[PDB]
């Protein structure tokens, strides 16, 4: 598992809570205020499929009253556990080669210590949740769903995890590779019959109509930075949809 490795560790750790590359806002912040500009229902309870080190959870936490982020990563559900305790964390990055520079992630310069206490986090499976997980006013799933071996077990869950009025949030570039998706589980990315199925398609095909995509969808920018030189800038695709 590369989410296992330290080299994504510091990846992700500068792209949760790091400066801005490239002049784009950080990302999980930037997704859950869309998620935040949409959600008309009660602000109760939310989950964070993929959470990774968890800004999107520490930012859901701002509003809702628990905050449950999930993620199959050991070690990226220990350092968000340590920020939510501790408040801060140290990491490593890549600058050249093996150079490399120490830095820190800190909550209370986010303005998001005081509600860190609303957020727990585990380890869990996206494709396979625990039966006792209830059920959510919101959902948001960040680069998660071209990252699973079955989509479609994934989404299966979805309707029966959403409260009716809740909202569901979706993000994702989908870049499809079969290290990660086998080719005869993908949703989308593929012509059948001669015609072209869209990831947004294969969603809308697992979805509807239990929840009602809000259109139109959103593209949202992301830096991820792996060298002082070397970056990832992709733009995703970001789908709400309400429970109906
Ligand atoms: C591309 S990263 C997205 C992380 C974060 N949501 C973001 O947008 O920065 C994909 C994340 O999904 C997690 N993940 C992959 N497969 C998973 C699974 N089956 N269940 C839960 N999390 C999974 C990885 O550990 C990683 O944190």
């Amino acid at each position: 598992n590369p989410y296992e490795t330290d080299e994504l560790l510091g990846q992700y750790l500068d792209f949760h809570y790091g400066p801005g590359h490239f002049d784009v806002p950080n990302y999980p912040k930037a997704c859950i205020e869309q998620a935040l500009a949409h959600h008309t229902g009660t602000t109760g309870r939310a989950l964070d499929l993929g959470c990774a080190v968890g800004r999107s959870s520490f930012e859901l936490a701002r509003r809702f009253d628990e905050v449950i982020g999930i993620d199959l990563s050991r070690r990226f559900i220990d350092s968000a556990t340590r920020l939510a305790e501790q408040g801060q964390l140290q990491y490593q990055v890549t600058l050249e080669g093996e150079l490399i520079e120490r830095r820190t992630a800190d909550l209370a310069a986010l303005e998001l210590s005081n509600t860190a206490g609303r957020t727990r986090f585990q380890v869990g499976d996206a494709c396979a949740l625990d039966d006792t997980l209830g059920r959510f006013d919101l959902i948001f799933a960040g680069n998660l769903i071209d990252r699973l071996p079955d989509p479609a077990a994934f989404l299966a869950q979805l309707p029966a995890l959403v409260r009716p009025g809740g909202l569901l949030m979706i993000t994702s570039p989908y870049t499809l590779l079969p290290e990660f998706t086998p080719r005869e589980r993908w949703i989308g990315g593929f012509e059948r019959n001669g015609q072209p199925v869209r990831m947004l398609d294969g969603l809308r095909h697992h979805l509807e109509p239990d929840f009602v995509l809000l259109e139109p969808t959103r593209d949202i920018p992301f830096v991820i930075r792996e060298t002082t030189r070397k970056y990832q800038h992709t733009v995703a695709e970001a789908s709400l949809w309400r429970r109906a």
